[PDB]
């Protein structure tokens, strides 16, 4: 903790070392990421209290008590991702914070910002974008970032909120482990909507063999996701960590 993730001398990657184990058996698999941990203290407490350990947790780099929520999550057995603030379209009106990676800045300034976020927690398998509408569409901005992440043995989860995102193509070009979320579960934060989106997730997972859903740690999201993930096994669905799928 306080250090940057690296591939070990033996070649072991963070994405292997901190992966949540799963059955290994054939069948439909689903990963669900609930992000935003560290932003609300009561919201983070509820997330840890209520979600089963199979739910992957995204930690906000700008969050507070990150070490506390890190230790609680890993104690319960959750796989963890680090959320990296990236430049949205509404910048600087919409500002995620001082460590936000910016499309126009040179590679070394963004890599320093990335490294500052990376050092705030440990034992995560990969990174995911927070926002990044502007950033993800810019090859010259995204490529050095994805190369740094890729070389440290981390996976990159793109939340899919930008259709113009270049992370899939860049990752193929550099051989980095990457995945797109299939479903945003809580674009509308109501019980009825989240249940419909969880049905979408199941449908896509059953057809493709696997799928990834993403949500934030809103009270309605936590309650709906906790209940659904606990009941998923009865319908031949194993909930696995993101690393198992990417």
């Amino acid at each position: 903790l306080g250090q940057l993730p690296v591939v070990g001398a033996d070649g072991l990657r963070p994405m292997e070392q901190y992966a949540r184990p799963w059955s290994g058996a054939r069948g439909t698999r689903v990963a669900i990421v609930v992000g935003g941990l560290g932003l609300s203290q009561t919201g983070s407490q509820k997330a840890i209290r209520d979600l089963p350990p199979e739910v992957t947790l995204g930690f906000a780099a700008s969050g507070n008590s990150l070490q506390r929520w890190m230790q609680d999550a890993r104690r319960e057995g959750h796989e963890i991702l680090l959320q990296i603030p990236l430049e949205p379209f509404g910048y600087p009106g919409t500002n995620p914070g001082p460590d936000t990676l910016l499309a126009g800045d040179p590679a070394k300034v963004n890599i320093d910002r990335l490294h500052r976020s990376m050092a705030k927690i440990t034992n995560y398998t990969g990174v995911m974008n927070y926002l990044g509408g502007r950033f993800l569409a810019e090859q010259s901005a995204l490529e050095p970032v994805m190369r740094d992440i890729g070389k440290r043995g981390l996976l990159f989860l793109d939340d899919g909120s930008s259709a113009q995102s270049l992370s899939g193509g860049i990752a193929k070009a550099i051989s980095a482990p990457q995945g797109f979320a299939d479903v945003l579960l809580d674009g509308e934060v109501t019980e009825a909507s989240i249940l419909r989106k969880l049905d979408d997730l199941e449908r896509i997972a059953r057809r493709n063999g696997q799928a990834i859903g993403v949500a934030s740690a809103f009270d309605e999201s936590i309650a709906a996701i906790s209940k659904w993930s606990r009941e998923a096994g009865g319908r031949g669905i194993e909930i696995v960590g993101v690393s198992a799928l990417v």
